[PDB]
């Protein structure tokens, strides 16, 4: 069996059917909001992923569409699986040593990738150029009611360069459909458009930027291009780590961008930052579509389109918990999280983002004994905690952040909103930060006037006992689990014989 | 017919006939094993455990009703025993048991009638001075770390003045002290003010007489444990008079404790595991000595208990339940547009959550801070906001009885902080555990807020938005997905 799930995107998909967590549907699936109410009933019921074959529109090769890739399953001790599969990992891998291995493989040789002829990439087994693209008669999905229209790019990457090659991009934004050769997205971040527009200004093409827009990559791939760290680097030497050999890629058709070999489906063509289209609005990671929304958004022409037979188009449909949104860009900024509070000497056992907070919370589970070696108190501890993570790209979309100690299993959303009610006292245990960068998508951001300001808004709360900062503070959890052992091993022998199933 | 508002045993009788009690002749520890086996019930849904064969009990001292107020795991009749208390249909949900309490509001108080001693179950047997051994009772000990046995749980106190202008109703916790005596904060420090010196005024301030009554009418149960009877149950409740002192106490209870109560002869109570989930080990406070003079009882007596801890339990079914009816009261009394009011579980009774009619308060012409405060002002200075810490306000979109709903309107539509408006001069509850391991133990205030979850612009005019689940889709994609989710393949 030489199926490897976080290489090749359809030894993934092979491997969801293998377990069954995969329903290919062959019934007849509309792409405007069909597809989205069959992903989010699939999100919401953690039911097996759906691989829509007949989708209404669709050409022979172009194109079916995988549902719900990191979507969770319904057996908690797999909940995880599509994820740790992402990475090529057992199934049965829970979510904590799946962040535990991303943070033991930024340890490993970075392997960086190799090019490939044209002729052995999967991805150039059909093309389309200029006038016989076009993206309206594509079955691009329109997924949640009220999306300012067809959104294509939910779970591919985009890739960006500078001339010089020194500055290479590899992002998750929003793409939508702008008409038959056009899409739009914000994918080049206010901070580098300088940099990147006048490199290829002085080169003449300051109006035409290239790019290049990949999707069916390896899951792998997408795992990484979804993981906080400084845009301006594909890190592909890191995703070679995980992967355990070099990423084969391959050359773009129309320029010098450099693809995943085994893509699905590769869109090519220019950027120009001064033509600016309507852009959304697009139902996001906190639950919500706000009608009439949209913003003004840099245009994007498509001029090659290169895909595989029989193309797989992976798709995520952002809403509430729990999706990809969540599992992915969430549980990322978990790992890294977790690696920045061992750079900074935090003593954090374990970072989380709950979904049912939106992955707007980030809760962190401190080693209460180092904590009280630290000889410190809240306010000075919170304080430490929010200035390293609200001025660093991992806490971006984080808004709150949640200090618990050692009892508190994060994961576990009983025990995290038990902890969050019952341990820190409103307003007072939360230090606020008036001067760190909020998140746009934030929906308290996004309908007060602080999304013309994008300041302020986060706090840390600190739902540690002021105490156990000095010494432990005894305390008996009044759960069934909080009995001693023997009553426990007594009551559950004994169940039966109570007279309960 | 059987009536379970009125008789604690027709209470106990539907539960069997809804396949909803389990009769346990297995012998079971009153040491932790009873408060084990409880919570598992709690936690799982379970249909509640009827101990009949305790450890140390009697043939008619005694059996134990665990989780009487516990939820069902099917959600259609999951708040089935909180409504049976009330004599309501088992399928009534928490919504309709509070807009119930609500109507019951508005009808005529029957007042009760006395019976004679033989016409009274709780007068079948009588222990009384000697005879009378606590420590030999099968009292649970509920939470490992609690100070003593708790034989007061899920009954309820009764006082009164010599004049008998003041009477009360307590559901204070209890604890077994020796083989004679039990302690614990019945009256509140508001009302000394007239039951010490009422009672000294006669040679009897030294023993204040008191009864202690346990299966009571679970209406009873329910109203004293209500923050303000016989209109609920439509019939005038039966009483009988104590043995030893004029106490009215109800008829059908099943078992009753009387004696005498001295404020000055104070010995340490607790700690017991409570309503937040918390017990924390130590010495105790300081609470009145109550010595115990008489026990009458029923034959083949109930001891019905409640085990606090995390949700859900009787603390937040209940006591959360009742403070949200009391809420939506003050709500309309105020004419502040609320739909309705709840108390989320997950919460441990901490936040209250209002569902606000926004056309309305769009006509109020008022504002987020402008509205908050007076919110906060209504709940937190009443004795219902005592126990809340945390008042949340969302809008008509949310189910707040759905803790799904509350905690995503909760974490996207309030700015940490900026949108918490707080109260530095309102009395805290000392059993929440950020207060009682805090300085603020010593002041007993602040420490609470009012949460504004509606988006600014609502306030003034409506904001369109489309939920992102599958409930949010438009009617027509939704049944076109459901009519063919087992065409598509699926389960």
């Amino acid at each position: 069996s030489a199926l490897n799930p976080a290489l090749r995107f359809r030894d993934f998909i092979q491997v969801l059917k293998n377990e069954g967590d995969l329903i290919e549907i062959t019934t007849e699936v509309d792409p405007n909001l069909e597809v989205g109410a069959i992903t989010r009933k699939v999100y919401e019921e953690k039911l097996p992923a759906p691989l829509f074959n007949n989708l209404k529109g669709a050409s022979k090769n172009l194109f079916n569409i995988l549902g719900c890739p990191g979507g969770l399953r319904s057996k908690k001790g797999n909940d995880h699986a599509r994820i740790a599969l992402h990475l090529g990992l057992d199934s049965q891998t829970p979510m904590k040593k799946i962040i535990d291995y991303l943070l033991e493989a930024k340890t490993k040789k970075p392997i960086p990738p190799h090019e490939v002829p044209a002729s052995g990439a999967p991805c150039k087994e059909n093309l389309l150029s200029g006038d016989e693209i076009d993206l309206t008669s594509l079955p691009v999905p329109l997924l949640h009611h009220g999306d300012g229209g067809k959104y294509i790019q939910t779970y591919g990457m985009w890739v960006l360069q500078t001339p010089d090659k020194s500055w290479t991009n590899w992002s998750i934004a929003r793409g939508m459909v702008v008409d038959d050769k056009h899409i739009t997205g914000l994918v080049i971040n206010p901070q580098h458009i300088r940099q990147v527009a006048d490199a290829w200004a002085a080169i003449g093409k300051g109006d035409k930027i290239p790019f290049a827009l990949c999707f069916g990559v390896p899951p792998a791939a997408i795992l990484v291009s979804s993981m906080p760290i400084p845009e301006g680097a594909t890190e592909s030497d890191y995703i070679g780590a995980l992967l355990g050999e070099s990423l084969p890629v391959v050359k773009c058709e129309t320029n010098d961008l450099m693809v995943p070999a085994t893509s699905e489906i590769v869109f090519e063509g220019t950027l120009d930052l001064n033509d600016l289209v309507p852009e959304g609005p697009f139902g996001e990671m906190h639950g919500y579509v706000f009608p009439g929304q949209g913003h003004p958004c840099p245009l994007y022409t498509v001029n090659a389109i290169t895909y595989r037979n029989n193309a797989i188009l992976p798709v995520s449909n952002p809403g509430l918990c729990t999706d990809e949104t969540h599992t992915l860009i969430g549980g990322l900024v978990s790992a890294e999280a977790k690696q920045l509070a061992i750079e900074h000497g935090v003593p954090i056992l374990d970072a989380f983002t709950p979904y049912e907070a939106q992955a707007l919370w980030l809760a962190l589970k401190v080693d209460l004994k180092k904590l009280q070696a630290l000889k410190t108190n809240p306010k000075e501890f919170s304080k430490k905690v929010g200035d390293i993570y609200f001025r660093s790209k991992v806490g971006f979309i984080i808004h709150e952040i949640i200090l618990v100690g050692d009892d508190i299993d994060i994961f576990d959303f009983r025990k995290v909103i038990w902890a969050y009610t019952t341990r820190h006292t409103p307003v007072d245990d939360q230090y606020y930060f008036d001067d760190v960068k909020a998140f746009a998508l934030a929906p308290f951001v996004s309908q007060s006037p602080r999304i013309k300001t994008l300041k302020g808004g986060k706090c840390v709360t600190n739902c540690i006992f002021p105490q156990q900062y000095e010494r432990d503070v005894d305390f008996v959890t009044c759960n069934f689990d909080g009995y001693p052992e023997e009553i426990k091993d007594k009551v559950l022998q004994n169940w039966s014989a109570y007279g309960y199933k």
